[PDB]
Formats: structure tokens, sequence, C-alpha cells
């Protein structure tokens, strides 16, 4: 309890003898005179704010070696206004004096006060005194001012195209603002309503003869088909009706939606929010979910979504492409060993599901990485037991085509492919337990030899988390006894090292990978020394080096695996 | 609604602003010269590079006004202590200024100085400079860290015998750790023989207001009573001889208040044990923690045959609750048949005597030759015998009817006065409300209730019970009164609460520092108890996260007595 600290009640004592000083009517080093009006106030805090103040109030002149203080060529209104302002720390603002005030704040380099003037004056900003918000930020070129009145623009845009401000707003702009996908729209009718009204009068809307080039920015497939289908309907020969066409082609073409993307055809709205889909829940029976409720670590709270159209599969294996997530196969073990044939794949971006065939695979349980148009298949099982001959399948075109085999045969494995190349660690063919870890790069088409891991485990996939393998631990039978493995470390195959990573509080094999907020969140599995499933879940981030508590899953599960996706407003406005 | 936010860095710029300044040459309006040295700087600058030297030459007197400042006993070494201080931004001390720094302090007049440099001696005291702590210790002597120095010397007292640190240490203080009984001591065998060392020379052992300021009968005089035996005679050994009979009076523990038997400390809390809970939570509460405000939290702790008592009767008379029986039949009848006492001023429980019928829920107050109970009821049904509750002297007999026909009614001492408001004939509502005082035993004049309102719930409202609202059936929803109604004899006006989420029907009254809390409730709408704990302040108007108790339970009794040593660690 005597190690040295720091002083930080030094300014309360200057402030105090200012004041004190200042009240007395003694020491008198700054003196403001305004009108005959006399304004008290301590200088020591005003004085070490800023240096342009200090430069100016003690330059050198006469003026800082006497009494009294005179300040010839300059403003004497604008000076002691931001002397003011510096001093009290309040912005004393009137309907007509805010870009005055302001003004002399952003001449006393005060970040805080002139943003907190700005703000409460765009929140407290009249109808009638539209013109003095816009002129004022230019005039101002405030570097908060700007940003302030542009998200003012983007969360009021649809209520200015009602009024006369849409009008005298620059189309220019206003064109640009609705480019960027940022800016919040519910219908795309409404989009074209405010295209509209920048493009043409707006006592005219309550003019189509002339294609506007900001009626482009609207995305035409984002719309709805129906909606779009009756705009082409009456559409001139125009480059609109180009876009409607390709709309419609694209919403005709779902079934190869993906592969006729279109750069009008991006979405916009949110990131996070992950949602986990599919997956065996022990409580309160082993049956195959369909409903989208996840807990979410970046919003502090239980995700909460609704799953439309969720197939009703366990631990199926997952693959995000185009920005859509992709189920195929998924062994259902749990409940009994049969096969899966069926898959099906989600556009959340596009609005819409797609019932993507699946050939005949002799794979059970088995992880495939869709890395460009290819997809190489790992892992995987025979009918009645596991086999080494993996036989990759490619999902956009429906053909099995040809990867490395297998080194050895692996029973409940996963494999994905980290930089473009495969990866198969641990793995048990039957009641033997692999330990060797082979690497079979899918460009190569060929199997290549992979650092072992760390922990001589078994029945482990393999993942990719920040292009590492990310994998520690492990709990099963296979390692000889229903004993957790006391040692646990990370050690990149593709380094061939033990790079430093987060280490996992539980060991279990196989563990689903899943990014949010730049955290490595690992769920799912279960544990050998507890006999069940794990209900407990941690997100830690190694870059950040924070240690804290994850959220909790809502029920205990198995098998669920999530990925990055942009979610809709729609989720966050409930 | 102006606001001021005041970053934490702003210190930082301040130094480099008086850096600058002093750096720069410029801006000086003080100009003084002592002893022959000319230096510039700025006066600001220099106030605040120093603690004292701004309450010194910057206090707005004469002297603070004038172009000469006088300074006396202000040496050279102060002078370049406050340079370093002010270049280095560091203020600690070390072996080699340590001693100097004491001794300029002493012609300094610097009270806070003296005692900073006290401290630091403390915190780098040995054996090899003894007599510089003791010189620095007698130049401040800091109220901080007396206590400290008066402990090192009661602990080490045959050291501190031929020591100089003796004279200069703190007595009052060693004093008082003497005749403390609450010290942490691991034993009372080798701490009493060292106290006794400390007190008084080995050769003693083998007019003065110190010596009588001790107050023995005070502290626990169990341990001490041996001592005080071959001691010499004192008029402080008659406590020990009342305190004899207090054992076989655990019956009459209340009526055998004494004026040495007030309440040692406030430690007065809610504790999660005791009493039925059936809903909403189906979990028997048997932990008994006690929360600690150091802390925060109720710790678990080695509750070693803590004392267990299901549905048990709570009251406030001096520290000290008396009850018969236990009924909770309106949240959930629970047959029990262990009974408890709250006694903190004995620190002590035991098994009192079960009467003959079995009423609680009511008032009880500490007056005339035993505790009286207003009326009676069986466990959940009226009977048409009428009986006064004795469980201290376990005596049944028939007693007047009362006043008003009250059964498994609700009463209790608010802010140590006994009150009634409305009334219930037991789970059933009735039409006609009268208000009669369990404390004075009749029927008392009061103001008629003009609206059929009653089992509401009671706050700590203008120091005085009020009930506002309520939550019934006879509204016909579950909506608030509009008409709120309370009686304050002494404030003499309404006090204005808001209405109560949930009623209070027969639960337990605690009192915490006039912060009251309710645990449970009445819900109507649910079909059963409340599983959430509420308190609804009016003054606030908001709903604010209070101290949650393990279990939900509804007049669940609170016990005080000795803390288990683990939970009183925290």
């Amino acid at each position: 309890v005597n190690n040295t600290y720091r002083s930080a009640q030094h300014s309360q004592a200057l402030l105090r003898g200012l004041l004190a000083l200042r009240d007395s009517g003694i020491l008198f080093d700054v003196v403001l005179v305004v009108e005959g009006r006399h304004i008290e106030a301590h200088r020591i805090l005003l004085a070490a704010s800023c240096d342009y103040f200090r430069g100016m109030f003690a330059g050198g002149l006469k003026e800082m070696e006497q009494e009294e203080v005179l300040i010839h060529g300059v403003s004497y209104n604008a000076m002691c206004q931001i002397l003011h302002f510096i001093y009290t720390s309040e912005l004393e603002l009137s309907l007509s004096n805010v870009q005055e005030t302001l003004v002399a704040a952003c001449q006393l380099q005060i970040p805080e006060i002139i943003h907190f003037c700005c703000d409460f004056l765009m929140s407290w900003v009249d109808e009638e005194n539209i013109l003095d918000v816009y002129r004022l930020a230019e005039l101002f070129d405030l570097s908060r001012l700007t940003e302030q009145l542009d998200t003012y623009i983007l969360k009021n845009f649809v209520a200015f195209s009602r009024t006369d401000k849409y009008r005298q707003l620059p189309l220019e702009k206003v064109y640009s603002l609705l480019s960027s996908n940022r800016l919040e729209v519910s219908c795309e009718t409404e989009v074209y309503e405010g295209a509209l009204l920048y493009h043409y009068s707006l006592e005219q809307v309550q003019s189509l003869h002339e294609p506007p080039k900001l009626l482009e920015t609207v995305r035409f497939p984002l719309m709805e088909a129906e909606v779009l289908q009756r705009l082409h309907d009456k559409l001139d020969p125009s480059p609109l009706r180009d876009t409607v066409a390709s709309a419609l082609m694209y919403h005709r073409n779902e079934s190869l939606q993906p592969s006729l993307q279109s750069p009008q055809t991006e979405l916009r709205s949110d990131f996070q929010c992950v949602v986990g889909f599919g997956g065996i829940h022990s409580t309160p029976s082993t049956v195959l979910s369909d409903q989208a409720k996840y807990l979410n670590p970046l919003l502090g709270e239980w995700k909460h979504f609704t799953a439309s159209l969720a197939p009703r599969m366990s631990n199926q294996g997952i693959a995000v492409l185009n920005n859509f997530v992709y189920l195929i196969g998924g062994d259902n073990n749990v409940q009994g060993f049969r096969a899966e044939s069926r898959c099906w794949r989600y556009d959340p971006r596009h609005n819409r599901w797609f019932q993507i065939q699946s050939l005949q695979q002799e794979h059970a349980d088995l992880s495939v990485c869709v890395v460009g148009r290819y997809i190489y298949a790992v892992a995987g099982r025979d009918y009645h037991n596991d086999l080494n001959a993996v036989e990759r399948y490619d999902p956009a075109t429906n053909s099995w085509a040809y990867v490395a085999p297998l080194k050895r045969e692996v029973y409940a494995h996963a494999g994905a492919t980290l930089e473009g190349k495969m990866y198969i660690t641990c793995g048990r063919r039957g009641e033997d337990y692999l330990k060797e870890t082979h690497c079979y790069d899918p460009g190569s088409n060929t199997w290549h030899t992979l650092a072992d891991g760390p922990v001589r485990r078994a029945w482990h996939g393999m993942a990719t988390l920040l292009n590492k393998l990310y994998v520690i631990g492990g709990s099963n039978n296979d390692a000889g006894y229903r004993r957790d493995v006391h040692q646990v470390a990370c050690y990149s195959c593709t380094s061939g090292q033990w790079s430093s990573v987060c280490p996992l509080p539980a060991g279990h094999g196989e563990p689903g990978i899943a990014v949010l907020d730049n955290r490595i969140y690992v769920l799912g599995g279960r544990s050998h020394n507890r006999g069940s499933r794990t209900g407990y879940v941690h997100i830690y981030d190694v870059e950040k080096d924070c240690w804290e508590e994850g959220p909790q899953l809502d029920n205990s599960i198995s098998g669920l695996a999530a990925c990055v996706l942009t979610l809709p407003r729609s989720l966050l406005l409930e």
C-alpha cells in the first residue's frame, strides 16, 4: 500500500484557488468586459484546455505583463464567447445565435461542446428552421455536424419526401446517399416514390417520361416479384425496362440464382446476430429442431428469430457460399444410424428458398467445404461401417467430382478447407482411434503430410478459424476411457507450430466454428467426463485478450453450426 | 439543463500547460526576491506544484496580495523537495529522504506533510530505523495510523517496554483496544496472557481515570470472570451474577431485559431462512446465510446447528420475538414442530414451549407480565373457543371474547407502535371493517373505511404505516383503487404512497434502518404467491432492484443471533 500513484485532485485545488481569487477581486490576470457586464470564471482551467487561447492571452505583449490585459486587432465578441464556452463548459445558444456559438466553439478547439451543441440543435430542429441547418452545416464545415445532418437525412427521408424539403435537397447528394447500401428503407415502392420525388417536382407527383439516372439506383431484383412484373408490364423500352427484365429473369431462374448474381442484387441491412440452424437438443427429447432461437454474444442476450421453412435436420453439414447458408446431408445417429440424402439451401438475401437435389453419396456425418465453385467432401462412412474412400460432390452442378481420398477411415469426423486446403485430423477407424493428421489440399487433389495434434485425441473434427486450426481438447471414449484431457494446446498445422490462441475451457471434439464480433466461439459436443452434452459455451476472443462470461445457450444442444450473414432489420425491430 | 462533462486526462493537459508557461519565461505576474536568488516562474504553476503552498500563499489574505510574501521556517530542503516533486510528478519516500523530510516539515507548520511523512515511515519501518519512525510519529501522530501504531505497540509490548516508541505511541487507542471484546483473535488463552503482559508489567503479575475507563461488565464477562474473581473488588461483579439467572430464563428472555442487555450494534437485515415456501418456488429454504454489506452478497458459510424453524412467528419487541405456533394456510398450510425465537440481545436461541392454541401472525408487545394475543383462531378455520396464547408459560386458559370477531387476522408493530388497518374474517373478505389495536386489546374508535379494501401491502411512508390501493377480487378486476386511506395520528396528515402491486396478508414485519422491504405477496390473478419481490417507493416513482432474497417466501421469520466465523469474515 506504498506504491507511487498519480495526482488527480490538483485541478480541483487549482480551480478552487482561482475561484477564491476571483471572488475577492484579486489576482486579476485575465479580464473580459462585454458591454459593461462582468463575468467571473477560473482562468486556470480555461488556459490549460487549449493552446491557441493560452497563446492569444499570453503572447508576450504589454498586456501580458500588466494588471490589465488588452487585446488589440481582434474581435471582442468572439473572444468573449470562446472564453465563456471554455470556462463554463456550457453552450448557451438561441434560435439565431447557434451558428455564431458553434463557430466560436470551433475556433477554441472544443470538440465535445461543439458536438453536443450540434446534436442538441439537430434533435430540436423545427420544420420552419430547415434552411438554418443545411446552410449552417455548409458554412461551419464541422467534422461532426455534417455526419449528424447526413444521419438525420437518412432517418427522416420518409418524412422529407412528403414535404418540400426533398425538393430543396440536392439531387446528386440524394442519389449518392441512396446508392450506398446503408439507407433505411422498408419497401421498393417507397424507394421508387422517393426517387421520383427527387427527380421530379413534388407537386407533380401529388413524370416518368424521362428515365432519370437515379432510378437505376433502385435494386430491381430486390423488389417483389408481383410488383416487378406489374411495373414491367407498363414499362416503356429503356434501361429501366432492361433492369426489370433482368430482375424477372433472375426471379424465374431462382434454381440457378446464385450462379446468376448481379451487382444490383445486393442486400443492405444488419450482419451480426448469428442464428443457429438444425442440431439435436437433449431437452426435452431427441428431435430435429426447426426453430431459430440462439444466444448471440454480441447482443448480450439470447438471439430472437423466426425460422421459416427450416428443415428438420440434426448435425447437418453447413456450407456458406455467396452469402447464403446451405445444408447438405446430415447424419442423425443420435436417434439411430440412418443416412440422409435430401438437402436444402436457403437464400435469406434473395428472400426465397431453393430445393437443391443431392446425388447418391456414400458418406455420413461428413463435412464438405465449398471453396470457390467446387466443393470437397472428406470423412464419411459406408452403409453400415466407416470407409476411407472419400468422394466429393459439387452442389452447384450436382456432380460427383473426384477428390483426394482420406488417409484413414474416419467415423463421425469432419474436415474443412483451410486456405483452400482440406484438413483431416484425429478420427477413429472403428474401434481403433486414429491420431495422424493429413491435410489433403483440394487444389493438389492428393493427400499430404500435416502436423499431428498436440493432444492425442480421437473423433475430433478439423475447423478453420482465422486461417488456423483452432481446435483443442476433445472428450470421447475413443481415447481409451471416459477421462478428461487435462492438456489443451493449439497446434497450427498450417504453420507447423503451437500458435498462441484462446485456450478452450472445456475439451470437446468436432466443435462448430462460429465467429461473432471477432470472437472465436465454440459450442456443442459432448463431454466424456460429464457423460452427457455440454450446455455451457464461452465467447472469448484471443485478439481481444479479455476474459468475461459468454452468453448461455437457451438449451443444451449438439451438432449446431452457424455462419456470418446479413440479417434484416425485422429481427432487431422486435 | 446545461450539464458539465470533465475528461479524465485533463490533469496531464494542465500539467503540460503549466510546464509550457514555466519554460516560456513570460506571463509573470508576481516577482519575489528571497535570499538574493532571482528566478522566473508562474505563480499559479508554483502554487499548484506544492500542496500547502496553495493554501498558505494563495489564501486570499492580505499577505497574498502583496509584492513581497514573508515565509518563516522554510528551508532549502523543502524547496528542493517541491521542485523535485513538480519535475518528476512523484510523491513518495525513500531510504535517503525520510529523516530529512520529517526534520524539515516540523518548522513548515504543514500537518498534511507531517502526516504523509509519518505514514511513509510506518510503511517503511524496520528495526534499524526505530528512532526515525518514533520521531516521525511524535512529530505528526496522524489519526489514521494511530490505530496501527497502537496495535503494533500492544503486540510487541515486550520490546516496547524499553523502546522510546511506547511514550510516543497513542494511549487512548491502546486502552480502547484492551477493553474491546469484538477484536479478531484466534484464541482466548495466549491472547489473554499477551494482553495482560502488555497492560501491566511482568513484575506486577508475578485518581487514575483511565483505570476506570474500562467497561468490564459491557465486554464479554464469560472469559474474564475468572480473572475478575482473583482481582481486587470492583462493582462490576453484579452483572455476572445477574446474567447467571438469565441462563435458566429462556422462556422469559424478552421479559428479562436489563439496562446492560442492550442490543449490540445495529446489524439488522433480512435473512433468507425460516418460514414455509409453497409458491412460486418448490424448494425448502435451509441455507442460513447473512448478507455482508462490505461484501454485498450473502456468502455461504458453515451453518452448523443453525436454528431451522418453519412458519415461525415474526415480531419486533426490543429485538426479542415471542410467538406461539404458526399458520400460513393462506399461502399453503404446512405443519411444523420447530419453534425458534430471535433474541440478538442475549445472542442465544432456545426451543420455547408450544402453546395449546396455534395463534400467530399478530402484533406482540412487551408489556405487562406476559405477551398478550388478540383473541385467537385455529390453523385455517375459526373456532368457538376463545383463549390467550402464552407460549412462555404454556398455560392454556380461557380469555374474554374480543370486541371484533377476527380470526387469522394480520397485525404488526409499525415503527415500534401497534397499529391495525381495516380487517378480514380469515380468507373470506367481509363487508364490515373494524380496526382493533392488539396493543390496547380493545376496539378503539377510528375512521370507517369507505371502500372494503384489506390485505394490502404496507411500507414505511412518512415514518408511519400507510396502505394505498390494493389488489383483490372485490373491485371486479385487477386494477388500482384510486382512493387511498391512511391513519397517521402522529403525523396528523395522510401519507401519499403508490399502490401496492402485491398484497401483504399476515406477512413478517421487518425494519431495516427505516427502509421497508417486501418479500413475496398475494397474487390473485396468478392463483399463487408472488414469484418476484418488488419495492415501489412513492418518492422515487420507479422500480429498483432491491435485496433479492434466496427464497421467495411469504411470512418467513427472521432470526438474529451470533453469526458463523466464516460468515462474519465474508
